[PDB]
């Protein structure tokens, strides 16, 4: 699915992104709760927040940012190896479904985000391959962590 050189183009991206992946998670994150304030409910701390300013300070919400950004470390540095991959998807996916009940949606809510993001901070390193390579990630993140909701009962 994801070419050499398209791997590639995501894990030299990804370690700019993760030089600073802190700041960058929580931004995405915030932009998220923000313009999809429903996805918002699944969150005790932080799920009457609507000021951007105090989801920013919040720590259950930058728990999170540093979670989903740990995830994706270990999905981005090990796309040549499929099955660490897929595990990786699974663990997530099962216990988005059984621990969170978060419905499917709202993985692809994110990744669009996610998306928007990294668009907007390589703006000047996006060419067309480059785009088809994180599109085809953000596809195959969606597949396993459906796979992984029909493999539990959703
Ligand atoms: C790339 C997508 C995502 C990844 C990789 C990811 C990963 C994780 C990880 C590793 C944890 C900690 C382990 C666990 O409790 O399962 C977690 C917790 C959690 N996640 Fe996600 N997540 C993602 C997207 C989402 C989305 C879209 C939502 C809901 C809109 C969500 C809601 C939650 C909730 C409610 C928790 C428990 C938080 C807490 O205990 O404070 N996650 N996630
Ligand atoms: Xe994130
Ligand atoms: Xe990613
Ligand atoms: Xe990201
Ligand atoms: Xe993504």
């Amino acid at each position: 699915e994801l070419s050499e050189a398209e791997r590639k183009a995501v894990q030299a991206m990804w370690a700019r992104l993760y030089a600073n992946s802190e700041d960058v998670g929580v931004a995405i994150l915030v932009r998220f709760f923000v313009n999809f304030p429903s996805a918002k409910q699944y969150f005790s701390q932080f799920k009457h927040m609507e000021d951007p300013l105090e989801m920013e300070r919040s720590p259950q919400l930058r728990k999170h940012a540093s979670r989903v950004m740990g995830a994706l470390n270990t999905v981005v540095e090990n796309l040549h190896d499929p099955d660490k991959v897929s595990s990786v998807l699974a663990l997530v996916g099962k216990a988005h479904a059984l621990k969170h009940k978060v419905e499917p949606v709202y993985f692809k809510i994110l990744s669009g985000v996610i998306l928007e993001v990294v668009a907007e901070e390589f703006a000047s390193d996006f060419p067309p391959e480059t785009q088809r390579a994180w599109a085809k990630l953000r596809g195959l993140i969606y597949s396993h962590v459906t796979a992984a909701y029909k493999e539990v009962g959703w």
